DNA sequence: GATAGCGCTATC
DNA sequence: TGATAGCGCTATC
């Protein structure tokens, strides 16, 4: 994550819904905002959240009386996506895990926050031809908020990962927020190879497999893109190998394949999966953040998490706009 | 709870 | 197209 000196969000209070690892907190907090409430029903996730922020998130948001949610200026929420991902049964709103947005809508209706910050996968935009997004746009407009949606890729904001996500920023209409913008992209000056751990610490993750084919030669020069070198087995999800000289593929939560949730990378003639912390970094997390003890849960957590760095640039601009109140 | 084979589907 | 991908889904122990 990036260090920020102009705390645009100072004095503001925010809510951390669907917290998971707490990435949204890390972001807004770096900009001077204050976290007043957090919600996350997964046991193990609460464990890491606690492990890193003291408190322990509250349970099932679908059964929390919104009247109970603390006063707050910005509502943060990266809601479930198994329901809209390019990688699943796009059952959208029909899927139980795909209704959570409306839970948000009723948190917003009651607490009427100044800003509504949401995150989800790229597919969300076009899912169901584009009606799902539309339902969210109108629901927000009908709640009297503006709707600023755009998809950004992590590799355009200082982090080596081809992770494209849809970011939705909502300002209450009262305030005439009309100068808000999404961070402009910029040169990628860091690659997988730069975030790795010494072989001394990865040995255990190396996977030698006879069925390891090799369809592309290692690259010498770094690229702001993921480059597939080899493959194992049938070459499906988590069976693909990439050049650490480029950028990492998207991390996933319920992912499979021998290189489950991280993907295979070629390091010094060997083929292996990333380390819980190599992920942490790949996701923009400061090495000072304590990961969950259960490696599996760890990978799962960073899987649906958010790239801290990205949220920062957005969070910064949210404040920039909020703080512009001329006479 | 931890593993791992997979079987579509975005997109260009 | 033909090649690459994906906050996923499942079964098995
Ligand atoms: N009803 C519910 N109540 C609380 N959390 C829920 C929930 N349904 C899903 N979730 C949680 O939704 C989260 C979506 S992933 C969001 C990740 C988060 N922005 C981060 O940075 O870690 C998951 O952690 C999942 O456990």
């Amino acid at each position: 994550m990036i260090e920020i000196k102009d705390k645009q969000l100072t004095g503001l209070r925010f809510i951390d819904l669907f917290a998971g690892l707490g990435g949204f907190r890390l972001a807004l907090e770096s900009c001077g905002a204050e976290c007043v409430y957090s919600n996350e029903w997964d046991k193990y996730a609460q464990e890491v959240y606690e492990m890193n922020f003291g408190e322990k998130p509250e349970g099932d948001i679908t059964q929390v009386n919104e009247k109970t949610i603390p006063d707050h200026d910005i509502l943060c929420a990266g809601f479930p996506a198994q329901a809209f991902s390019i990688s699943g049964k796009q059952k959208g709103f029909e899927d139980s895990r795909g209704t959570l947005f409306f839970d948000i809508a009723r948190i917003v209706r009651e607490k009427k926050p100044k800003v509504v910050f949401m995150e989800n996968v790229k597919n969300f935009a076009s899912h169901d031809n584009g009606n799902t997004l539309e339902v969210v746009k109108n629901t927000m407009n009908e709640l009297d908020y503006s709707f600023h949606a755009k998809v950004l890729n992590a590799l355009d904001y200082g982090i080596p990962q081809k992770r494209e996500r849809i970011y939705m920023i909502c300002f209450r209409n009262d305030l005439n927020i009309q100068n808000f913008q999404f961070p402009k992209p910029f040169e990628l000056n860091t690659f997988v190879k730069d975030l790795l751990l010494p072989d001394s610490e990865v040995e255990h993750l190396v996977i030698d497999r006879k069925d390891l084919v090799m369809t592309n030669q290692e690259i010498e020069q770094t690229t702001p893109k993921t480059v597939r070198l080899g493959i194992v087995g049938k070459g499906g999800q988590g069976e693909r190998i990439y050049s650490t000289r480029g950028i990492a593929i998207t991390l996933s939560a319920y992912g499979g394949g021998i290189f489950a949730k991280t993907g295979g990378y070629l390091v010094n003639g060997k083929t292996r999966k990333l380390h819980p912390r190599e992920c942490a970094r790949v996701m923009g997390y400061p090495d000072s953040y304590k990961v969950h003890p259960s490696t599996s849960q760890a990978y799962k957590q960073f899987g649906n998490s958010v790239v801290i760095n990205v949220l920062q640039y957005i969070a910064y601009n949210i404040g920039s706009s909020l703080n512009f109140k001329p006479y």
